[PDB]
């Protein structure tokens, strides 16, 4: 009863409602032009069928009454458009609609009744990122035989789902279902079993309580289950294994699940992602499920209570790239056969466990290892020299263990090493010379070991070193002034060693300088206002004001005066030099350290008066001038007077 006689009129009725066309999509929407050539419109057989204005950024106050007469419209894609629209307007759409994408389209209001049960030709429904407050319509699942894809994710939908009746005969096409990002409450419905062809079910980021239903085992075709970030409790039901003929992604993280990991997951030979992290899962880890996970790429178990020996069957996971056991009760040792079994292992994380034993040298045979974290365990032995074969290793983290021996010189073969964190171990010896071929190292932490020798001068050739922590060792000698060549060092910790001599004038990143290690660090470049910036042989605002920010030198045997070049480290915030043998006056340049916040110069032998330049230290919240030989009227301007008097004793 209509033709383009009515369709072309309908499309231009929409242009009237539009009050802003940022990209001018509706520019060619003219009655002199046919709707078949209208931007974003498609016809089949002469009548309008599709109208795609998604992402166009259109802005208006629109109503869907300008589509009703379009009784040939099968696709309606108006996603990502800044126009207001009432939720009841869904009922004014053509019943010939099959696809419907209204993501971030500006819908407001509770979902209307008699829409999902009315539009019985919709196969795909995406109404995500709107404001459908309130509950779901009772008719949501009553007559949707052909609905395959229902995405109502990321609204403010509240209320329960266990009230919705789901007839077996009306949820037969449903494969993709996404209600994530809402405030839906109550127990997970046992009725979702009736959607027998579910392949993807996502209910993450809601307020579901109660247990994972045993009925979910009946979703034989399920490939992807995400119940994460809810309040689900209880044991992971073993029936879930009855979906293992299809399951590829299982996400139960951020709930409060107790009990053991079900052994039935040993049949999930197609599993690719397993995230049980951030629960209270406990009990002996069933090693046998790992022998079936030949296709597993991601294993997230962190932040649980999982006990038992660290699983030795992890060598069967030939596809595993990420293995995260952080914060569990794993005992035993690191399996020596982990490698080359886990041939694609890239991140091995098991900090905060009860794992003992040595680091197996075979771990060098996991060729793809990028990150190793073994901290807060009970490991012994020595760092195997074979560790230098992990050419792709960027993090070796193993602080708070009982590792002994010397630092193997083979570490210099790690050209990609960026973080070497070994503090609170029992490493002895001198820092090997070959260690300094790690030119890309950014964070070195040797705190609280038994290292001896002197701080090597070759710490200056490391142009990317940002944090250096050597505190509480048996280092001797003088502070190498080469440390002042580091163009990026901003944190220096040498406290509690047997270091003598003076304090070098310039240390760490100096005013100016930049991380760049090529031509852009020199000045051979030229400005030519075919170029603009050329390398003729013979910028960096803000960053040229960066310098050391944390300098702890306390509890050593240093002598001499405090240099006045330390006043040029404007970005300094913490300056702890207490318990040395320093003398002389306090430089007036200290007042230039505006952002200084901590100044611990106790148990030295300083003399003179305190410069009133300290008044400019607006951010000084802690000072400590105990056990010195100072004298004079303490500058009352600033915070120095607001600080306690015990910081000026003796
Ligand atoms: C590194 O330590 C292991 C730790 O083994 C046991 O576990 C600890 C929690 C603690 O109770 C230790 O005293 C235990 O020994 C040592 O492994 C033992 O090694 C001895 C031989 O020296 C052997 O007879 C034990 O059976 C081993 N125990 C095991 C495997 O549980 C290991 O010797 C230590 N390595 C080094 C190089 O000192
Ligand atoms: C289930 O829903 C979420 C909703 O966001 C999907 O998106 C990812 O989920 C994480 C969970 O922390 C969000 O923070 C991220 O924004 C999303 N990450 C991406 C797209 O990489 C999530 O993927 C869905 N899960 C499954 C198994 O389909
Ligand atoms: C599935 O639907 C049938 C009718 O189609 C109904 O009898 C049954 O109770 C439903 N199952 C649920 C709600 O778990
Ligand atoms: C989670 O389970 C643990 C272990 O049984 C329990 O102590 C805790 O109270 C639970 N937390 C919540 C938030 O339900
Ligand atoms: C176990 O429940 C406690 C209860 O407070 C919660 O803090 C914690 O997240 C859960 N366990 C872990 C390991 O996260
Ligand atoms: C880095 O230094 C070590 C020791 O001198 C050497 O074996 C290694 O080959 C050097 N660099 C590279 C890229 O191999």
């Amino acid at each position: 009863q209509s033709s383009l006689k009515t369709d072309s009129l309908s499309l231009l009725s929409f242009k009237t409602m539009i009050q802003d066309d940022p990209n001018n999509i509706l520019s060619n929407w003219s009655p002199r032009k046919s709707p078949c050539q209208f931007s974003g419109v498609t016809c089949l057989g002469g009548r309008v069928t599709e109208i795609n204005l998604s992402g166009s950024g259109l802005s208006g106050i629109v109503s869907f009454n300008a589509f009703t007469s379009l009784d040939s419209l099968s696709v309606l894609k108006l996603s990502e458009n800044f126009f207001v629209l009432n939720s009841t307007s869904l009922l004014l759409l053509p019943l010939t609609l099959t696809h419907l994408e209204l993501s971030s389209s500006g819908l407001i209001g509770t979902l209307p009744e008699n829409f999902f049960s009315k539009y019985s030709n919709l196969i795909s429904i995406t109404l995500s990122y709107n404001n459908f407050t309130g509950k779901l319509p009772n008719d949501l699942f009553l007559s949707s035989k052909k609905l395959q894809t229902l995405d109502l994710s990321y609204n403010n939908i509240t209320g329960p789902i266990s009230g919705l009746t789901i007839p077996l005969s009306s949820c037969v096409s449903m494969t993709y279902l996404d209600f994530s990002g809402n405030s839906i409450s109550g127990y997970i419905s046992d009725s979702l079993i009736n959607c027998t062809n579910l392949k993807s079910l996502n209910l993450s980021y809601n307020n579901f309580d109660g247990q994972i239903p045993k009925s979910f085992g009946e979703l034989k075709l399920l490939q992807s289950l995400d119940l994460s970030h809810n309040r689900l409790t209880g044991w992971i039901p073993p029936e879930i294994g009855d979906t293992c003929r299809s399951l590829q992604n299982l996400r139960l993280s951020y709930n409060n699940f107790t009990g053991v990991i079900p052994e039935s997951l040993s049949s999930c030979s197609w599993l690719q992602s397993l995230d049980l992290s951030n629960n209270n899962i406990s009990g002996p880890f069933p090693n046998t499920i790992l022998r079936s996970f030949g296709s597993l790429q991601i294993l997230l178990l962190s932040n649980n209570l999982i006990s038992g020996d660290f699983p030795t069957s992890i060598s069967a996971c030939k596809s595993l790239r990420i293995a995260d056991f952080s914060s569990n009760r794993f005992s035993g040792v690191i399996p020596p056969d982990l490698c080359p079994g886990a041939a694609s292992l890239e991140e091995l994380r098991l900090p905060d466990n009860l794992v003992t034993g040595e680091i197996p040298p075979a771990i060098s045979q996991c060729s793809e290892l990028r990150t190793i974290d073994l901290s807060l365990n009970y490991l012994n032995g020595t760092i195997p020299p074979e560790i230098g074969n992990l050419q792709k290793l960027e993090q070796f983290i193993a602080w708070y263990n009982n590792i002994a021996g010397e630092i193997p010189p083979e570490i210099g073969k790690l050209q990609n090493l960026k973080d070497l964190i070994l503090n609170n171990n029992q490493l002895t010896g001198e820092i090997p010379p070959e260690f300094f071929n790690c030119s890309n190292i950014e964070w070195v932490s040797f705190t609280s070991n038994r290292l001896t020798g002197e701080v090597p001068k070759d710490f200056g050739i490391l142009s990317r070193l940002a944090v250096l922590q050597l505190g509480n060792n048996n280092f001797t000698g003088e502070i190498p002034p080469e440390l002042g060549k580091c163009t990026t060092l901003v944190w220096l910790d040498l406290n509690t060693n047997h270091l003598t001599g003076e304090i070098p004038p310039r240390l760490g990143r100096q005013p100016g300088s930049k991380a760049l290690s090529g031509l852009l660090s020199g000045n051979t470049m030229a400005f030519v206002r075919v170029g603009g910036l050329v390398e003729f042989s013979g910028l960096s605002l803000f960053t040229r004001y960066q310098t050391i920010e944390y300098l702890d030198l306390s509890y050593n045997q240093l002598r001499g005066k405090i240099p006045d070049e330390i006043g040029e480290m404007i970005a300094l915030q913490v300056l702890e030099l207490s318990h040395n043998q320093l003398s002389g006056e306090i430089p007036f340049t200290i007042g230039q350290l505006k952002n200084l916040g901590v100044f611990d110069a106790s148990d030295n032998r300083l003399q003179g008066q305190i410069p009133e330049s300290f008044s400019n230290l607006s951010f000084l919240v802690q000072i400590d001038l105990s056990n010195n030989e100072l004298t004079g009227p303490i500058p009352q301007r600033g915070q120095l007077s607001t600080l306690p008097a015990t910081q000026y004793a003796n």
